[PDB]
DNA sequence: GACGTT
DNA sequence: GACGTT
């Protein structure tokens, strides 16, 4: 093992993350340390730098001492720390390009190689920037220094960068400067800037002179300069009124730039001229201003035309919520927009005069409307458009499945489902119902135009499950999610039919997890579609002390390949039971039962079983027969159980067993007594009172597998 | 120790029970063998008695040998054990009283002393009886044999009593045989008996020839002979059309009896003579018949005057629900009736007219109403009621505080609440209204006519919570529950006011349990009345990352007792956050959060602090300074932690500890050195990998307080 | 110094 | 025999 303590990886790296050192391991001289390409520390307790502590690593390219000396306020402690740094520690390596230092009580900016193309000095101590600072860095393309001065790392004046600074950094195209209390753009930065941001300070004022001379500008971040902190979630210091001012020729000579944020600046209009040279403007944030009056009437969108994504969230009034809410006509042109966020501006009506003007937008793929709490909602209208993808009315008061029609209309006030909700909505392939207040009998009525649905989300509902064609009108449901609907299912003395299961030809997925079905169910449940269920939460434990009423539950399930009977309250498991489930199961998940023994021989009743998930049982032990033969498990979780011991040779058999989570358990040792190895490609044996005085020869043979504390003796 | 590996208690009792024992300990000869009055082997795996088991025990009263040898159907894993005895086991002892050998496969019944009061057979493998069986067992005062023929232990014929088998015992006056298969009841019993049950098994006939000279019975038993199997959650065999048959005289001679259950034994009706000449009658099961038509009609309710609990419940049709439903005018007198079972009879409406003959009954205290898919419910109804204490309407479609009026309507499907609801209610104390759909805006005008509410549950729910007069309308209230309300909290980008905790001036307890609150709310919490708060399942951690806008969050809270913080995410407690918590509180919960490190010094903030729980978190070990001065606490648990060892003198301070949970940790060892310890009372070490070669000695000095297994070495 | 997966 | 808090 070469690189005690620290791990060694692919691609010349090696994670010495997490290991709380004093100190930068130097390693023992037998190392093949010219190898190393990269080198993580991060979140160690390294408080000092030496010139000594990187000489070595002759081919370094990556380091990261990200979180080692956390100044005061970011501290979880708030413990003050100072990192001192050698003044030839990163000159001591000609070969660096990354360096992260962020997360480190630094004062200065330390002498650093000229090979370095990216620095990192975020949420570090520096409040001064001068030119000798970044003597000779030509190579220098990209430089983080956000949160210098700021609540959460607090500085009496602010961030101080003299001008002309940087001019010097010809390379340099990335600049972030976000979170340090400036009052101005620092002067004269250097014209190869495409990226700059700038945001969260309190830059209340805006000219052309401020982005002089900045022309290959691509991206530009201004926003949270002057705030509404009445939607502020964190410590906020109000936009004085009369403020903020910009004026035309701002951003008129930036001919590149795609993207501008002007979200939280309390804009309650836009002005033309800012965008009336702005040719190549893709997307565009303007969130968290109070342009809800402005979208109404603005004819700015015209001559927008190349705006890809359109950010207008929050814009919202202090104290009200809108009737109704018309966008303006010149929204129409606006041809080449794939993406509006209107979400949190608050309007109770949604129409067809509302999104009248989006209705031809050919591209128009993802339209944002949650949290807007809409009461009244004109679901039609959706059919309408030429290119929806995603529409989300989530979070509303209303009353695989990426890259398909899919809307969302989970978090609302729907009590009962009418097919007349649906009209026009023939081409949509999933619908998120989720946590509605629905209470229906559904008896397949429901969904009746959606002939092309694909996935039905309905969980966490009051869905009462009776009638035996429940979702009969939809034969093309592939994926049905009835999990989190457990008030009907729980109700003593009732009866539950999920015969309805039986009904649906091309389901492959169901979900009745979390239900608490317990009794006076269905004794079958048939299908010959049905490819994975998900019966966690319940209490098939109950159901099968019912004598044998409840033996053959999932027989009828006859392609099944995944089953999940996680928190099931089972404290035993009989060959009865396995030998009663579907003979194609290939991952069986019993996660979180009360399972105290477990017959492993019986396993062989399953053929093809290649997944098996014991974890947060209360196994004592690994013992009473090994895995048996033939035995096809690729993978066996039996992490937190009380495992004490291990028969030996207990997994020998388990020929195919490529992935093995043992942690959380009482082993003392780990023996290779127990396997026959090498094979084996994880092996996790973390959380284990490891008594340290047979495998430490062992397990690092096996050192490439194994991804492990002592318990034992001090 | 006495008495090891059994445990010796109060009241001369000696609890060997779950010590997967092989056989009956004999104990050592020093032992007090005489003094013990009481043994109780539950659950062991003793599967052969002695002569020599009992013999020694000479005041032995008590002896319980239950499920230590359970019949294969009963056995979890199905084993077959048949449980021998030896001739003499019981005679061995003449002191004996009270035996039960329930859950053991014996075939006959042994020879038992004279002595013995009370006698349970029930889930053995008997299947005859005889008189030889009971021959002078002149005390013999209780005999259970239930559970010996039926689907969970089957027989292929059925129990075999003989006629008088029993008749020679002549103090016996219970008597208990339900689940034996039987088709009459058994002949010639004696006259002694006062309880007679017979449930569960087929007595599909009745005559008083069948209860011949029982003029002493006091409660008879005979529900589930005849059985409704549409009802049924369990192996049923329907009861054959033209039956159950019983003719008027077969109750007539039985001038005492108090309770009569008659349920599942398909009724549609009753015949009067059944019950002309019962004039004790108290209590009336007839749930689980067909008298949903009988009630509406009958005459029989006058001169059941007496009758003080009647059981309807699940009289319902096969395949409807009613209308309406108007109960009989006879149900006026009943004048003693303190208890009206209703549930699961399936009407839609709920009016004046419904329950119109109950409105004068001067000591009706509990309606029970719930499962009855009622849709409409005239709430002021209630009020016109003397002695109303409880109506249960809850699990309905409807659209302290034990001992006074309450009303439990969770379970519904509620929207809005309409203060009209509540007319005629000003009497109301306690409301549940739990688990329904509501999703208004609780701004004060709801519970307006509830002017005695003490208690509101709105748990469950979707309740936004932005105006800040919620609830203002019920200044008398002392306790509400707005747990699992957490979609309108979990909205993110909208905020959430919480300032009507300080305008309820008498609340005392309030519960904002899991509603994942983490950002966007008030920074105070301010009351002086509340005593105890629950805020689990939040995000207090991300609150307290927001610099320090939620420092003084509790701190208003100004006389509060009980604080609970469990499962809130909080990698770190800092000094701060214990220091701007109310002075007052005396129990600090918190459970399950992400803890790896505690500061147990800064406890001296919380001086009057005497309940400390920081189970479930991930401290590796107790130190970094010991549990300071001046600590006023008296139960500490710390169980499920990873706790690995103790630094020495770490208890000793806490001169008041009386309570310390230790449970599921990683000690390999118990040190006196931790303690100064005498005064311990609990001192829970288990479910941890001890050693075992300090703590023989100075765990068998305390084991008193000691209510613990070997982790080491096999 | 310590703390902690940010 | 074993299993498990019924």
């Amino acid at each position: 093992p070469a690189f005690l303590p620290c791990e060694l990886q692919p691609h010349g790296q090696v994670d010495c993350n997490w290991l709380f050192l004093k100190s930068v391991p130097h390693f023992s001289a037998g190392a093949p340390r010219a190898n190393v390409t990269s080198l993580s520390l991060i979140s160690n307790r390294i408080h000092h730098l030496h010139d000594s502590d990187f000489v070595h690593l002759s081919n370094l390219r990556v380091l990261n001492l990200k979180w080692n000396c956390p100044p005061a306020g970011l501290s979880p402690m708030h413990f003050p720390c100072r990192m001192t740094i050698e003044p030839n520690t990163f000159l001591a390596v000609p070969t660096l390009e990354e360096l992260n230092l962020s997360y480190n009580g630094i004062t200065t900016v330390p002498a650093l190689p000229s090979s370095l193309v990216s620095l990192s000095l975020s949420h570090t101590s520096i409040l001064v920037l001068g030119p000798t600072h970044f003597t000779g860095l030509h190579a220098l393309r990209f430089l983080y220094m956000d949160g210098n001065c700021y609540y959460m790392n607090p500085c009496p004046r602010a961030l101080e960068v003299a001008p002309g600074a940087l001019l010097g950094l010809g390379n340099l195209t990335h600049l972030s400067l976000k979170y340090n209390n400036l009052t101005e753009v620092p002067r004269r930065l250097p014209p190869s800037l495409d990226t700059l941001l700038l945001s969260y300070n309190h830059i209340v004022t805006l000219a052309p002179e401020d982005l002089a001379n900045l022309t290959a500008l691509r991206v530009l971040d201004v926003g949270g300069n002057c705030r509404r902190c009445d939607h502020a979630r964190n410590p906020c210091r109000e936009c004085p009124k009369n403020f903020p001012k910009l004026h035309p020729d701002t951003f008129s000579h930036l001919s590149r730039l795609e993207g501008l944020v002007l979200k939280d600046s309390s804009l309650y209009k836009l002005e033309k001229d800012w965008f009336r040279g702005l040719g190549r403007l893709q997307v565009l944030d303007l969130s968290e201003n109070f342009l809800y009056d402005y979208i109404t009437k603005t004819t700015i969108f015209n001559d927008l035309t190349q705006l890809r994504r359109l950010n207008l969230s929050f814009n919202y009034h202090k104290k009200v919520s809108f009737a109704h809410l018309h966008l303006a006509s010149s929204f129409g042109s606006l041809v080449s927009l794939e993406k509006l966020d209107m979400h949190g501006i608050f309007f109770r009506s949604l129409t067809n005069i509302t999104l009248q003007s989006l209705t031809r937008l050919p591209k128009l793929q993802s339209l944002h409307l949650q949290l807007n709490f809409i009461n009244q909602a004109q679901l039609s209208i959706f059919g309408a458009f030429p290119s929806l993808l995603f529409v989300d009315l989530s979070d509303n008061r209303i009353s695989s499945c990426n890259l398909n029609f899919t809307l969302d209309l989970s978090r609302n006030n729907l009590v009962t489902i009418q097919q007349e909700m649906f009209t026009r909505l023939s081409r949509l392939q999933c619908l998120r119902l989720s946590h509605n207040s629905i209470s229906q009998a559904v008896n397949g009525s429901q969904f009746v135009p959606l002939t092309s649905l694909r996935v039905l989300d309905l969980s966490h509902n009051k869905l009462d499950l009776y009638h035996g064609r429940s979702f009969t009108e939809l034969p093309q449901l592939e994926a049905l999610d009835l999990s989190y609907n457990s008030q009907p299912f729980s109700m003593q003395g009732v009866g539950h039919n999920l015969s309805f299961v039986a009904q649906l030809p091309s389901l492959r997925y169901l979900s009745l997890a979390h239900n608490g079905i317990h009794s006076r169910v269905s004794q079958k449940l048939s299908s010959a579609s049905l490819r994975a269920l998900d019966f966690s939460g319940n209490s098939l434990s109950q159901m099968w002390a019912e004598g044998d009423l409840y033996l053959c539950f999932f027989k009828g399930l006859r392609n099944l390949v995944q089953l999940d009977l996680s928190e099931n309250h089972l404290h035993t498991l009989l060959p009865r039971h396995l030998d009663n489930l579907p003979k194609s199961l290939r991952q069986l998940r019993l996660r979180d039962n009360n399972l105290a023994f477990f017959n492993w021989s019986s396993l062989t009743v399953l053929p093809r079983l290649e997944a098996l998930d014991l974890a947060g049982n209360q196994l004592k032990a690994l013992s009473n027969g090994s895995l048996p033969p033939g035995i096809r498990l690729q993978k066996l979780d039996v992490s937190s159980n009380s495992i004490g011991f291990v028969i030996p040779g207990f997994f020998v058999r388990a020929t195919r067993l490529i992935e093995l989570n043992l942690s959380a358990n009482a082993l003392k040792t780990v023996d290779p007594s127990w396997f026959g190895a090498g094979t084996l490609k994880i092996l996790d044996v973390s959380a284990n009172p490891l008594h340290c005085a047979a495998f430490v020869d062992f397990l690092l043979e096996r050192q490439e597998a194994v991804p492990v504390t002592c318990g034992s003796p001090g």
